[PDB]
């Protein structure tokens, strides 16, 4: 019964958490704005249907528009919010419609103090699945229908290409998700959908399905009361508990201790270090991250790029139209998690056999073929995405092409053969890691903990599949972020940590026993905050105002596990420094420091500055998501995977031919340009954007006019500096990645014995 209390904990914790998890999102299936099987007028002429505003929803992902603008405040900032966008139109035209631009002060005043008491009440009837809106309401239908039409025919006037949608992209009728009817006549009806829960009070309740969101005081959206409350409310909260888990760390020494006494540094000859077909295997794979995280950063430097010119780069003619913004967008999202994802595949391949002391028969053969399973993948997925974009496919677009979720875009059977990759991937490591498990009596020791962990990698995303055309966009975005905060960060904050002890024990550099306890501390109080803080995304995508607490309260604990950090990257830089300048792992320490550092910095404070409900009321979906994003990502994921893609290539590269020289080079430039574009430009202009919504309406800061003021092109356009300073550090890495196959070590043992 070794550490019985804390797995007791650690298993209550996740039991716990996960039922207020599904709890709460069965609140949301059952409270999130309905979709009418008609919507009709006053004369009852039906003007929607809900198969409409499934359509609408549906090629509003056919187009990966997510990729470009938002609904709801998720997706991307190039383009507008249609929400706020189409409530304004809809909302200006329930003014025209009672005005009948002109009235007085005193005449405007009565008039959209009309549409007020109009508008906010709902008209929806629960019995029978079918809504009734006003004139007033429908007049302005029209104008949103008609606004749209010359959108996506016309264009926005701001990187959206003309006429980009076109019946001829998809058959006659029998269209997959997309109803049978005109298809730009459908969005319109998805936007003024979202708009209208957006706006409408929720049945018996004071306030919108989505909390008032956004802000809008022609619709009569306000700052919700919770939303103030729970500002408050969730930082007491987590004072409360930073006090009593500082005191739990000091009483238990929850934290891993070194293992050798003072100057008694562990000896580490790397060229005496038993090394296998499929590691040497492994190492190539970090070579291709490498690249791809060559070219992910390379789109984002477009992405940037054209925000100072719409529709082209640099006067050059073929990018705009091969790589429009949306397109980029999702290369580079999709390219983000691909890149770090698989470091962490292969560093996973890598100690595979470490874990079991020998390599497994046909482990080089299976490996060798997750190999060109992936890169098919990767390269298959992104020309599914252009042709899907673009309408070079049939109703194979879901299947195919573009799923149309920010983050999702790949296609429903690109997904599955994803899953199957990892579940090979998985059955590879078990096969080098199995008899590891069977030599550890403690099932809940390092191995048994490297290999749960492992597990939930390809599990767990699983739960994308909840997710479909048809389904209603807040359910549907309550799963999306299964997988983009709870996945993402449980193939990082999970099976690396574990991943990183297992490696400093093996380096004899903390004892064993120390570690798995502080696992375990860490898994607590990172599940038991990270689990139900994923609701800080369901403040203003139409949840019930429920989340609004339990989002604000538990995503502010996450920053728990957070402070333990500053503090850990110096445990770290400490014994860096026990080891003398022969130390092998410097490279790889730097990196690790790294990612602790921005995980305080980014995640914490850059991640804590939007948290606050009555922040985020007027924040949501701008720039200061993307600096944190940035911060975030980068800083912590991606300084983790780099940390752990030069630890393998140590491992594998000739000693003599090494030189971290380079990598110093690497890390300084990496460190420094992430920095500054945050600090120069996301930030700054996310401050502007925060303050013209707060002033003007969310729909004025989403606008393509708030991009071009020249406050705000300045601001874009010297991101330049620190974005070519972290380009350079990604080309230093890339070049030292490919000129390292060139001296290359040779496998010591076959199916072997270490
Ligand atoms: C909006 C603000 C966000 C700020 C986020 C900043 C993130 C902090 C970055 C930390 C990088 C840590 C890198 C490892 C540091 C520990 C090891 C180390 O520094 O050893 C250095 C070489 O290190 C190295 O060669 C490692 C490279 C150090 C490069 C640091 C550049 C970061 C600048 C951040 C501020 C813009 C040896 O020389 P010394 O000056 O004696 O080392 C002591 C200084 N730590
Ligand atoms: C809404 C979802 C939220 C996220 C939930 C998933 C999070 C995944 C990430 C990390 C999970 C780590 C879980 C570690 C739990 C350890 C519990 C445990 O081992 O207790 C053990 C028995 O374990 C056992 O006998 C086995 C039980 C533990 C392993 C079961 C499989 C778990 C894999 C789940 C991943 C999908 C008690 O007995 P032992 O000490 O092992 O045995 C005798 C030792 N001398
Ligand atoms: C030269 C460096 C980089 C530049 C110039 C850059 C630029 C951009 C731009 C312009 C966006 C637009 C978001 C929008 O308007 O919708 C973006 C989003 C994003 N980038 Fe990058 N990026 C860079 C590096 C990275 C790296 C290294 C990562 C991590 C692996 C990363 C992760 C992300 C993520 C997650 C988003 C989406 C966040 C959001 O929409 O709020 N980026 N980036
Ligand atoms: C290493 C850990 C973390 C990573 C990688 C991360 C990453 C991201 C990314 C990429 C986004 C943009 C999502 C989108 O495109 O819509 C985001 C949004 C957000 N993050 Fe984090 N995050 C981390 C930790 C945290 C923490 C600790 C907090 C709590 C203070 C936090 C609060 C938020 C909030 C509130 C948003 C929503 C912004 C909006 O709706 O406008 N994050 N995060
Ligand atoms: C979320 C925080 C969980 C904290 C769990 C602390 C469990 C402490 O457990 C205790 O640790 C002592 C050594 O420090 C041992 O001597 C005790 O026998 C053991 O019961
Ligand atoms: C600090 C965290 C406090 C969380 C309080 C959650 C209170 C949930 O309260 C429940 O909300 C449901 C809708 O979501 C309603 O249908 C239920 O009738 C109501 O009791
Ligand atoms: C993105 C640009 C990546 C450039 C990588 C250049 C890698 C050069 O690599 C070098 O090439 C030499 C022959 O030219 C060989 O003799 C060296 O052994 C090899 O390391
Ligand atoms: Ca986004
Ligand atoms: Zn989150």
């Amino acid at each position: 019964t070794t550490n019985s209390f804390l797995k007791s904990i650690l298993i209550f914790t996740i039991l716990i958490s996960s039922t207020v998890l599904l709890v709460g999102g069965y609140w949301i299936f059952k409270e999130m704005a309905p979709r009418p099987k008609e919507v009709r007028s006053e004369s009852g002429e039906v003007l929607m249907t809900k198969e409409t505003i499934i359509g609408g929803q549906a090629v509003f992902q056919k187009y990966g528009l997510m990729d470009y603008g938002t609904v709801l405040g998720h997706g991307s900032y190039m383009g507008p919010d249609y929400t706020a966008e189409a409530l304004k139109v809809y909302t200006e035209g329930m003014q025209d419609y009672k005005a009948k631009a002109d009235l007085t002060d005193d005449e405007k005043s009565i008039i959209r103090e009309q549409v007020i008491k109009e508008m906010r009440k709902n008209r929806y009837n629960p019995v029978t699945d079918v809504l009734v809106l006003t004139d007033a309401q429908v007049y302005g239908l029209e104008k949103v229908r008609d606004y749209y039409r010359d959108v996506f025919t016309n264009g926005d006037g701001w990187g959206l290409k003309k006429g980009l949608i076109k019946e001829s992209d998809m058959p006659k009728a029998n269209r997959a998700w997309v109803a049978d009817s005109d298809q730009i006549q459908q969005i319109a009806d998805f936007f003024f959908w979202t708009a209208w829960l957006s706006s409408t009070l929720r049945i018996g309740d004071e306030i919108t399905y989505t909390n008032n969101w956004p802000y809008y005081e022609d619709a009569g959206n306000t700052m919700s009361f919770s939303a103030v409350w729970w500002s408050g409310a969730s930082v007491t909260i987590l004072i409360l508990f930073i006090g009593i888990i500082l005191y739990v760390f000091y009483r238990y020494q929850l934290s891993m201790q070194e293992a050798y006494a003072e100057g008694k540094f562990p000896v580490i000859d790397l060229r005496r270090q038993p090394l296998t077909p499929s590691q040497v295997k492994a190492g190539k794979y970090f070579v291709v991250v490498s690249a791809l995280f060559f070219v992910q950063t390379m789109f984002g430097a477009l992405l940037a790029h054209y925000y100072t010119e719409p529709d082209s780069f640099f006067g050059i003619n073929w990018i705009y139209d091969i790589l429009p913004f949306n397109i980029a967008k999702g290369y580079h999202l999709q390219l983000a998690i691909f890149w770090i994802a698989t470091a962490w595949l292969g560093m996973g391949i890598f100690i595979a056999p470490l874990v079991g002391g020998q390599e497994p028969k046909k482990q080089g053969l299976l490996v060798d073929l997750l190999f060109w399973a992936l890169v098919v993948l990767v390269g298959g997925s992104m020309i599914g995405q252009w042709l899907g974009v673009n309408g070079y496919l049939g109703n194979e677009w879901f299947l195919l092409g573009h799923q149309g979720w920010e983050y999702i875009e790949l296609g429903r059977i690109w997904q599955i053969i994803l899953v199957v990759g990892m579940l090979l991937w998985l059955f590879i490591v078990f096969r080098g890691v199995k008899r590891g498990l069977k030599r550890e009596s403690d099932k809940g020791g390092l191995i048994h903990l490297l290999f749960y962990s492992a597990i939930a990698v390809p599990f767990f995303y699983i739960f994308a599949f909840f997710i479909q055309p048809d389904t209603n966009f807040t359910m549907a975005d309550f799963w999306r972020w299964w997988i983009i905060h709870l996945w993402v960060e449980g193939i990082f904050e999970v099976f690396a940590v574990v991943v990183i002890g297992f490696l400093l024990v093996q380096l004899r550099l903390v004892t064993k026993k120390s570690t798995v306890r502080a696992l375990y501390f860490q898994f607590t109080i990172l599940l038991g905050s990270g689990v139900i803080g994923i609701g800080h995304h369901y403040y203003y995508n139409g949840s019930p105002e429920v989340w609004i607490a339990l989002g604000a309260v538990f995503s502010a604990l996450e920053v728990i596990p957070l402070t333990l950090l500053i503090l850990e990257a110096y445990e770290q830089y400490k014994m860096m420094r026990d080891g003398g300048a022969n130390f092998p792992y410097k490279a790889t320490f730097w990196f690790l420091i790294s990612t602790a550092i921005w995980n305080l910095v980014g995640a914490g404070v850059f991640g804590f500055l939007i948290n606050l409900p009555a922040v985020s009321y007027f924040e949501h979906g701008q720039f200061l998501t993307p600096a944190h994003g940035h911060a975030a990502m980068m800083g912590v994921y991606g300084m983790f995977a780099i940390a752990v893609l030069l630890y393998s290539l140590r491992n594998i590269v000739k000693p003599e031919a090494w030189n971290d020289k380079w990598l110093k080079f690497s890390c300084w430039m990496l460190n420094i340009g992430l920095a500054g574009m945050v600090v120069i430009t996301l930030l700054p202009v996310g401050i502007l954007q925060m303050k013209e919504a707060f002033i003007h309406g969310y729909w004025a800061s989403r606008s393509p006019s708030f991009l071009q003021q020249d406050v705000v092109q300045n601001l874009l356009l010297v991101r330049a500096v620190p974005d070519t300073i972290f380009l350079i550090g990604v080309v230093a890495l890339l070049v030292f990645a490919i000129k390292a196959l060139f001296h290359l070590r040779k496998p010591t043992h076959g199916e072997g014995e270490e």
